[PDB]
């Protein structure tokens, strides 16, 4: 519905019918509208909030694939999100069969990666810059036809002074004239002119900004609690706070799919979910907490990639998370629109503790301890 404003072609409407979406997120909105444009973009959003689609759908819209020319280019940092990123053309071009999409992060030998390109032709291609710049250096295939040039986890490839250079002597290769967009779950306030000098005239969203503000208006407070108490607490909390939609974030898949049943055995509606699973059991378990039987949902980060994951009531680091980036993403889909929200997290050494701190001195929020009688 929301999606047909966007005025995309029929055959992406219908792909994303097919993976199960039904209203652009936040960010499609700010951003999808002028991508199509060809406008640059920078833009900083966490995970599960629709960031990969916008540019997966804002460049298959503009695309007019032409065999034996890369015309839009994608590099990342990590190779594992390369290779997801390859996967999401995949599934928004399932109803184009002309587009090609080709990804290389070192996976295959250099000399196999140039029998790809020269036998599939891709008009995407996906990959990490170190790989990119030799099959470039070595003639494997050609930049000077590419119009759309994305960058992801953008912090991590600009910051390292290494991938720097690799970026822009790729960027040298390829045409001045193009759509530049970049995106990153993380963009400090020192990065964002590095990235404005590849772009013109961008446009520009940086979730997290908006996050840091409401932050005060969020009831944030901390158990001390060893892992053997976190249960018997964890169970007792839920009970009072009965009849509210709640994430428990834990550090890992065992930990994800344990917890999740330990609670289901003590007549919790509660699901996990994790982001090992593919994405269609990511979506049919996410539709029974958002829509339907479960209240409470058992995650790992990144349990909502490439998928549009809607506020809750309240959420809880069972186990700490690795720093204060992580905590900030983490709590900040607690308080469901214009309501309270509610954030509670395990401290359960010392490492927890000074995460804690970091998290109130960046942010310059009060985390609680929580009181020892009733919730009211």
């Amino acid at each position: 519905s929301g999606f047909r404003d966007f005025l995309l072609k029929p055959e992406l409407l219908r792909a994303i019918v097919d993976c199960g979406f039904e209203h652009p997120s936040e960010v499609q909105h700010e951003c999808i509208p002028q991508a199509i444009l060809g406008m640059d973009v920078l833009c900083q959003a966490k995970s599960g909030m629709g960031k990969t689609a916008v540019f997966v759908l804002a460049t298959l819209q503009q695309i007019e694939p032409v065999n034996g020319q890369v015309t839009v280019l994608v590099m990342c940092h990590t190779r594992e999100l390369a290779f997801q990123i390859s996967k999401e053309y995949e599934r928004f071009s399932k109803y184009m069969p002309s587009v090609k999409v080709s990804v290389f992060f070192g996976g295959l030998s250099i000399k196999k990666d140039e029998e790809v390109l020269k036998k599939n032709c891709p008009h995407v291609v996906v990959g990490t810059p170190g790989r990119i710049l030799a099959l470039v250096r070595n003639r494997s295939f050609s930049l000077k036809n590419v119009k759309h040039f994305v960058l992801d986890e953008c912090d991590k490839m600009l910051e390292q002074l290494d991938m720097r250079r690799d970026v822009q002597e790729i960027f040298r290769l390829t045409p001045h004239e193009k759509q530049c967009m970049m995106f990153s779950a993380t963009l400090s306030k020192d990065i964002r002119p590095v990235c404005r000098k590849f772009m013109q005239d961008p446009m520009e969203v940086f979730v997290d900004d908006e996050t840091k503000l409401t932050l005060h208006g969020l009831q944030q407070y901390y158990v001390k609690l060893k892992d053997s108490e976190k249960n018997r607490k964890l169970f007792d909390l839920l009970d009072v706070l009965e009849f509210n939609q709640v994430i428990i974030f834990v550090k890992s898949v065992q930990r994800c799919m344990a917890l999740a049943q330990l609670l289901v055995e003590q007549n919790f509606p509660a699901i996990a979910i994790h982001r090992g699973m593919a994405q269609e059991e990511r979506l049919s378990r996410y539709q029974q907490f958002k829509d339907f039987q479960r209240r409470i949902l058992v995650a790992t980060n990144l349990f909502g990639r490439g998928m549009d994951i809607e506020r809750v009531n309240i959420v809880f680091n069972y186990d700490m998370p690795e720093d204060s980036d992580t905590y900030l993403h983490r709590v900040a889909r607690a308080g469901r629109f214009g309501t309270k929200g509610l954030a509670i997290t395990f401290v359960s050494d010392e490492n927890d503790a000074k995460i804690l701190n970091d998290v109130q001195d960046r942010f310059e929020v009060n985390v609680a301890e929580l009181p020892e009688e009733i919730d009211i």
